[PDB]
C-alpha cells in the first residue's frame, strides 16, 4: 500500500516537503540517526570492502593500459557496476546477460574502449565474458 | 540506492527495529503526523470516493442475484480489485488483461462465479470484458 | 458490531479523520506505540524468517534461469504470495487451490512463464503443483 | 584538493564514521538541514516537473500497449533514465549517443522491447531515434 | 619571514597539528568564520559567475560534438583552466604563452581531441589560439 | 546523485551560503572537527612524508644546477606534480604517460629548462623518462 495509487507533481511535493520539515526537528533527527547508527555502521562494514577492492584492482589493471585522467573514471565506474550486480543477483547465467548488458550501454553510449572493458571484466569476475 | 544490496533477516530486522523504536518517541511520531496531516486528508479525499461508489454499486448489484454473508465479500472484493486497476493505469489494452488476469484468478482460488465476475465488471467498466 | 450498517463516504472520512487527529497527540501516539513495541518484535520475530528464506530461495532460483531487472519483482512476488498461502491455512488441497489460481493470475495478467513459475513453487513447496 | 590520494577501506570507514556521529548531534543536524531547507525546496521545484511529466506520458504510452506490474517500470526506468540525460546535456548528437547507449543497455540486460522503447523515446524525445 | 627556514615532516606535522587542534575549539572556529563570512561571501559573488558561464558555454560546445560522460569533464576542465588563467594575468601574449602549455598538457597527458580543445578555447577566449 | 541535475550562479551561491553559515555555528564546527581530528591526522602522517623527501632531494638537485629564488619554486613544483602521479596511479605506462604530459605542460606554459626537468624527474622517478 506504498505506489497503489498515482501521485501528481502537488502530491509529491507537499508530501516530501512536510517529511523534510518534520526531520529538520533537532529532536527527530537525532533520535533517527542516533538509533539507526549502528545498524548503518554494520551495514558499511559488511559491504564496502568488496568495492574498495575493485577499487585497488582496477586501477592497478588500468596503469598497465596507459589511462590517465577522467577517463580512468569510465573503467571504475564500469568496474562497480559488475561488482554491483556480483552482489546483488550472484554469479550465474544472469550475471552473464548484466554483463553483456553492461559492456553494450558503456561502449555505445561513453566510448569506452572493449579491450579495456575485457581487461576489467577479467579482473573482476575472472573471464572477460564473466561465464 | 534503497534495494541495492541484499539484506538478511537481522539486517532487516535491526533497522526495522531502529525506526519503529525512533518513531515510538512523543516527538518524533507527533512532529510527522502533525507535518503529514493536510496531505494525508487530500491524498484520501481525492482517492476514496471512487471506491464507495464502487462499493454501493456492487451492493446493488449483489443484491439482485442472492448473495448473501461473507460470500458477498468475495465479488465485493474483486469489484474493488478491479477499480485499483483502472485507478492505476487507466482504461486500455493494460486493463483489459488484468481484468482477464483477475478473473482467473479469482475463479481459480477463490471459486467465484463467472456470472457475478461479469456483472460485476459490467456494473464497474461499462463491459463483463471492458473493452 | 463493526460492519453491520453501511458506511458513506462522509462517515468514513469523518471517523477516519476522527482518529488520525487523535493519533497525532504526543501522549497518545506514544503510550499506544511503547505498549504495543514487544507484541510487535515478537510477531516480526515469528513472520519474516520465513519470508527471507523464500527471498534467498527464489533469488537463487532466479539466477539459474537468466531473470534480471524488475522481471525478477515479479517471481519475487510470487514466491511471497505463495508462502502467505502457506503460512495461513497450512498444506492440504486448499493450498493445491490458491497456487493453481495464484499461477493463472500471474500468467494471465503479468506475462509470467509458466516454467519459472514452476520452479519458484518447486523451490518453495516441494513441487511444480505442490501436491 | 578532495580525491588526490587513494583511501584504502580503514581510512574511508574512519572518516565516513566519524561524519555519520557529527551528524548525528541534534544540532549539527538541525542546522545544518534547516539552513539548506529553502534551498532544496527551490531545487526540487524547479527539476521534478519534468519528471512526473514523464512518468504520466509513459504511463499513457504504456496502457496502450498492454504493459502491467513490475514489467511496466523497465519502460519507466528507461523512460526517466532518457529524461536525465536530456535535463543534463541538452539536445544534440550527444542525447542521440546517449540515446542508443541506453536502448542498448536496456535491451541487451533486461530483455525490454524494442519497440515499446521505440515508442517511451518517441513520446519523450518527438522521435525514435531522438534526433 | 615565512618560508625562510626548511621544515622537516616532524615540522610541518607538529605546526600543522597544532593549528587543527586550536582551530577545533568552538570559540575560535566560530569567531574567525564569522568574522570572515562577508568577505568570503564578497569574493564568492565576484569570482564564481565568469566560470558558471563558462560552464555552461563549453557545455554547450561539447554537446554539439558529442561528448558524453567523464569524457565531458577533460573538456570542461581544461576550459576552467584557461578561463583562471584569463582571471589571473588577463589578455595578452602571456595567456597565448599559457593556453599553448595547458593544450600541450591535455592532448599528451589526457589524451584530449585537439579538435574540441580548439572549440572550447574558441568559445571561451574568442579564437581557437586566443589571439 | 549529486551531479546529476544542471546548477546555475544562484543555486550553487545559495547552497554555498547556506553550508557556510552553518558551519559557521559554534557546535557544528567544534562537532565536526573534534570528530575528525584523528582520521586526518592518520592521512597526514600517511601522506606528507612523501613530498617531503622529494622536496629535500629537488633541493639537493637544484642547488647542484645554480637554480636560485622563485626560479626554484618552478622545478619544486613540477617535482611534488610528479610525486602526486606517484602516489595516485602507480608505476606503469600510465606513469609515462603523465610525466611526458607534465613535462610538455611546464615547458610550453613556464618556460621551464628541460635538462632540469630531466634531472628532478631522475631523482624522483629513478630515469628522465620514468620507465
Amino acid at each position: 500500500a506504498k505506489g497503489r495509487t498515482p501521485r501528481s507533481f502537488s502530491q509529491r511535493y507537499g508530501k516530501w516537503n512536510a517529511k523534510f520539515t518534520a526531520f529538520s526537528n533537532p529532536t527527530v533527527a537525532s533520535t533517527i540517526l542516533t538509533n539507526v547508527a549502528p545498524i548503518a555502521q554494520g551495514n558499511f562494514q559488511t559491504n564496502v570492502p568488496k568495492f574498495t577492492s575493485v577499487n585497488e584492482q582496477v586501477s592497478a589493471v588500468l596503469t598497465q593500459y596507459g589511462v590517465t585522467g577522467p577517463s580512468r573514471a569510465i573503467y571504475q565506474g564500469y568496474g562497480l557496476k559488475v561488482a554491483r550486480a556480483l552482489n546483488r543477483i550472484g554469479a550465474g547465467p544472469a550475471l552473464t546477460n548484466m554483463v553483456a548488458g553492461l559492456k553494450a550501454y558503456y561502449v555505445s553510449a561513453y566510448g569506452a574502449n572493449p579491450e579495456i572493458l575485457d581487461a576489467v571484466t577479467n579482473i573482476i569476475l575472472g573471464s572477460p565474458t564473466g561465464y
